[PDB]
């Protein structure tokens, strides 16, 4: 593992510097398709994908786990919505599935540690069924949380040896918007009321108890802001931990990687705190509806693209993206140049 | 042309309580998709769309045209571009025509008054060589006004004949953010230093004159704000009209028009000026990085779903968004159901 975060690289400066020469003569006003331009410039700086703003395949990772906090009453959802919900994955009636479909995308979905029976056509990779309850004490052990990171990591660099060029990263976990909090809370130095979430349709009545679990769990398990595993292990949760491993692992290969939701900002708030070198890498999508997502974003220096207050989850916002980055492509590689239409502007 | 205004349909609400329903029953927490949700039904009450949220064929239409005004030295783009790219949206290397491509969408170039020779490959529908110079005089007679409307207003619903379910709208004249500020001032009662832009990179010392050239073409015409057309005709363009003629057609049609940028608020101000029935057909695209942005979308009480901080025009923006359309369809049509899945939420 400590190879893992030694061996990522650097973003490629030759490459954004030929990228921006290039954009820069294209046939419009310099910088009139703004964030277009800065996205495929970063693109272009990322190792994996040879000097130059491409899509090939495109995956998106569905970590799917559950949660012993779901017993504190701070989640509506049925627990066995995980297992049933992971199972849909498989028939691609779920939205992300719908979504990845319009974008051509493949949906890849992952049990880190659904509470249930295995499920055919999930790509097996339980923890355990479902993590502790982080209200009472830790989610899981230190060594479990680096075992899967790894895992995560392998399995992901290693689907970019099958095409992958483009990553997008979800999750599917009933009550995972209270660890999602309390990692928040943590890493941003934010009281948990300020970034505590109704998550699935959560009553306003129940939200006071949801920020209690969150201030309790914090309290009992004192996680490491400065260690990036202390606290994914201590307050966080498989589903979290998988995340975290497919942004450390597109970034060792050297590839970008869409966020999703609140549930990812959290994820990528950790990984970036274990690796700093991963986020030239992480690229977002839109804009989560719930509470927290402000103070998340802003920590990560993110704006994301897509402002569709959705609230879904399951990698959903990340699919949606994608054709913005193919987008991002496709000015670079196909539109004309000033120069050959004699165009000459100040 | 009072025909056509006075047999604009209204929307479905039979058809969209019906569309909400089912969308309330699919897989996942009710309202969690936010913003598709509500696009979604939007397009359902769309009588064009025949009941369900659907996209057939798409096109992009863009009108060109020059102005008057580009001699009181308000953009620094020379005047002949104009022509250059529209000739160049013929053979596909202009921005839209790369990202309209990306969306399986067609581009229909327009003339609606170059001033240069007829374009080959160009739809012919000029009215002169560029409009008048709006700070002496108008841009237009009402009667040249009302005659482009209806001509543009015929083409469009035409193209709904030849599968064309979702139409884009876009522009292409130097200096063409003269008067798109003007008539946004007029519009929304604000003052000309706060609607007034850089458009094409117009250096910063350059702002000044912009505004005064605005203001007195404001002060000499005298524009009426409750006659969209007086308006146009007055302190707007050929081009202007031409995406107004777009609007009024496609809502005719009972269709779903995409906006793009600032040329394009300003020109759905004056559509729903003319005929608010327009307003319910109309789908925001970009939030356009052009300083009048914000005050224009907030007469017409619009959210855009992108901020890439665009401001290249042509219907680059519109382009973008097709497949926020198309994925809201998607959802729609193939998400799976909760009560299939036995799942019960509060
Ligand atoms: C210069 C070059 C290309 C353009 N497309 C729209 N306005 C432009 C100005
Ligand atoms: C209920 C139904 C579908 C879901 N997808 C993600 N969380 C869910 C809860």
């Amino acid at each position: 593992l400590h190879a893992l975060l030694r061996d990522i690289p650097a973003p490629d400066a030759e490459a954004m510097a030929r990228t921006q020469q290039h954009i820069d003569g294209l046939l419009k006003p310099p910088g009139s398709l703004g964030r277009l331009e800065t996205l495929a410039v970063q693109l272009a700086g990322m190792p994996g994908l040879n000097g130059t703003p491409q899509v090939g395949e495109k995956a998106v990772l569905v970590m799917c786990a559950d949660h012993g906090v779901w017993d504190e009453g701070v989640a509506v959802s049925p627990k066995i919505v995980t297992a049933i919900q992971a199972a849909n994955m498989t028939r691609g009636t779920t939205g992300v599935c719908v979504l990845a479909a319009q974008a051509g995308a493949k949906v890849h979905v992952i049990d880190v540690g659904i509470d249930a029976e295995p499920i055919p056509g999930v790509v097996n990779m339980r923890v355990a069924r479902g993590c502790g309850n982080i209200a009472v004490g830790p989610a899981m052990s230190r060594l479990q949380a680096e075992a899967l990171l790894l895992e995560v990591s392998r399995y992901t660099c290693d689907l970019a040896q099958r095409g992958v060029t483009l990553f997008g990263v979800g999750e599917l976990g009933m009550a995972n918007t209270t660890p999602a909090a309390a990692m928040v809370s943590v890493f941003t130095g934010s009281d948990a009321k300020e970034v505590v979430g109704i998550g699935a349709n959560l009553p306003p009545s129940r939200i006071d108890n949801k920020v209690d679990v969150v201030r309790r769990a914090i309290a009992i398990n004192q996680p490491n802001p400065r260690d990036g595993i202390d606290v994914l292990s201590k307050v966080g949760g498989f589903d979290l931990v998988g995340m975290t491993g497919v942004m450390l692992g597109a970034a060792r290969c050297g590839l970008p990687v869409l966020l999703d939701g609140f549930l990812s900002y959290s994820a990528a708030l950790a990984a970036c705190q274990i690796a700093p070198a991963v986020r030239p890498y992480l690229i977002p999508s839109h804009f989560s509806a719930e509470k927290g997502a402000r103070i998340a974003l802003a920590h990560l220096s993110m704006e994301p693209y897509l402002h569709m207050a959705m609230r879904l989850g399951e990698g959903s916002g990340a699919a949606l993206a994608m054709p913005i980055v193919e987008a991002a492509c496709a000015m670079f590689h196909n539109m004309g140049e000033l120069a050959a239409s004699n165009i000459v502007l100040p």
